[PDB]
């Protein structure tokens, strides 16, 4: 006799200090739970809340469904703002609204949009469509058809995969499955076992890119690092080159075979036997002048 | 006689299983709609919800307004968490809260903040102020005065325009209106018809940057690619250069005229007639040594 | 006698057109405020709203708390969707849900997650864990333990500090405290007084990087710019170098001492006395051929 249920013949209460504002076929269980009205809403557990709408289920302690239809807030401190067929079943999980979204682990959030999944702990999908953040601390800023399965990974745009730890995939069709790698632009792939690779470009060819490679530009291809201590030009040998690195660091690429790029506005580099500064045309000219 | 309306003399119901918790001047229409209380709230259609507040309008099926004032949730599965003068009129559209925000198409989302507009399908504005995402699958992460009119474009910071397809504008005053281009930093412009341009820099001059150009650094200027098959130094001709590309790929720029940059820690490149590897100072020194 | 309070012996109303749907120990003050039910909820001021739950406080005009526990919406047009111990005390501030989140200034937003703080005007934290956006127009896209104290700054991933104006920190452990700088990758530091520095790389050494420096790649180190007008190789002097810039622009770095990187697919640059185009191996070979 502590409950305030009113409205319909089929509104049922099974507990203490429950309230149903009206509508019909609404169930309440537990203690201090509330349904504002609507149709076929279930608010069980302690201190749960359903604003209204239809076929919503707020099981779990301190759950909240603002309204809409077919939403399910399960688990402690869940929140669904509203929308269609949203499922917040993580602790402190949040779905702002939209359709068919899932926030399934502790502190996961979905801002809205459609068919988004925040499945990682502390993962976030701000909005967009068909985005899937699975890694711990992963983020999808928005867009469509992104994946962020990496720990603390970040993805935004269309069809990206930030699918290794600390992966950054920005733009369109960037696939990252190698640790600590970045791809910004379009159509870029960093495969598993290609580590520390950085791409600011589009339509790159990363077949031959070793670990540590940097790729810049449209149509740029990776290349294996070669050790060059010396060279021979028709009997004449040139020895003592600096930067003939033993380690496999990879190479900074600015184009591909047949589609090379000029590097412009380069300052004059040191000319000495230990110098690893790049050389510009005026410096080579200077020497060629003497060869007259 | 299936309705539960109570509270004020001016609360009106026109339908089946409607509920008004209290307050005054609240209207309900349709079936299974609910107003918790407050003032001048309109909940029409089937299964709509208004928590409370004032002058809110939840027309449209399965609409939800949590509270606040002057909010309008129109169209199926709309959600407004609360706030001032928010308009969610897209299907499954969402506005978390804030003031004067608009989510107008299917699956669009506004997290909060002020004067934000998610007008593209699957578009997202997480928050901030005066941000406008118009493209399909476009994203504005936050900040102030951003635009994302491009399909699957991405913008964040202050005063950016990701206004071409797959455009990435990050930081302050990056304007992109050329396809598949990226600008990260400050004060960068990629105009319409400048395609595949990548800028990691600030205050760049892109007047002379052709398609495919890469600009790195503060004050960096673009430059037109030149074909250089050979050169002549005082009667002496040097022929057979590799990388004298016929195609217009653009050029990687690291500075501007008068403010050139050295490129440092460059590994020794191949010295052969097909070599497109960059050359360091020790390599030029090596040859100069022989010229003694 | 304009109020509709029902449910418990300890539900109190002190104002006009207030409503309490049920539960117990709920307080209402002001005009047109509403509590759906629950336990120990306080809805004061004009047009405030509490859906239900426990120990929630909606002071402030047009406030909204959807549900959950221990939430406090203070100040005009505040919104808390639900969750645990959230505090929205800015004008038009928004918290989607989650636990222990704070939106404290005008137009600030927290999408969800845990221990997030939007303390800057127009600031946004989409979600994640322990993120702190303090700057005006600052953004944290998501992830864990980020800071964005800079005006219009942007951070995402794990443990970043976008802590200067227009700072972009993307990935893991990027620290930016220098004006208009960008760090994308892992373990990068831009200190106060290092301006206009751009890093696309990881584990960089920025001790010797001057203003305007660009660092590319894993393990890349900055280097001070040197003026090189001429050089001397065993009595032979080479004068008239172009790009011997007087200004301190900094240098583009591609590696570090002992771990240098080759730059590959470089187009042939102009060979003239004003040429600042980079030189490739085939061009140096061409000259070496003549030295036979």
């Amino acid at each position: 006799a502590t409950n305030k249920i009113s409205g319909g013949d089929n509104n049922t209460a099974n507990g203490t200090y429950l309230t149903i504002g009206g509508g019909d076929y609404n169930k309440t269980k537990g203690r201090y739970s509330t349904i504002g009205g609507g149709l076929f809403n279930e608010a069980t557990n302690e201190y749960s809340t359903i604003g209204s709408g239809g076929y919503n289920k707020a099981k779990g302690r301190y759950s909240t469904i603002g309204g809409g239809g077919y939403n399910e807030a399960t688990n402690q401190y869940s929140t669904i703002g509203g929308g269609d067929n949203n499922t917040a079943k993580g602790r402190y999980s949040t779905i702002g609204g939209g359709g068919y979204n899932e926030a399934t682990i502790e502190n996961s959030t979905v801002g809205g949009g459609g068919y988004n999944q925040a499945k990682g702990r502390n993962s976030t999908v701000a909005g967009g469509y068909n985005n899937e953040a699975t890694g711990t601390d992963s983020t999808i800023a928005g867009g469509r058809k992104n994946q962020a399965t990496g720990k603390g990974s970040f993805a935004a745009g269309i069809d990206n995969k930030a699918n290794a730890d600390n992966a950054v995939a920005l733009g369109n069709k960037n696939t990252i499955e190698g640790e600590n790698s970045v791809a910004i632009g379009s159509n870029n792939t960093v495969k598993k076992g290609q580590q520390n690779v950085f791409i600011l470009g589009s339509n790159t060819d990363t077949t031959n890119a070793q670990n540590g490679s940097v790729l810049l530009g449209h149509n740029t291809a990776g290349k294996a690092a070669t050790i060059v201590n010396s060279a021979e030009v028709g009997g004449l040998s040139l020895t003592g080159f600096a930067g003939a690195s033993k380690t496999g660091n990879g190479t900074v690429s600015v184009g591909k075979k047949g589609k090379e790029r000029q590097i412009v506005h380069v300052g004059a580099g040191e000319i000495s036997d230990t110098s690893t500064d790049a050389v510009n045309g005026s410096q080579l000219h200077a020497l060629a002048t003497v060869v007259a």
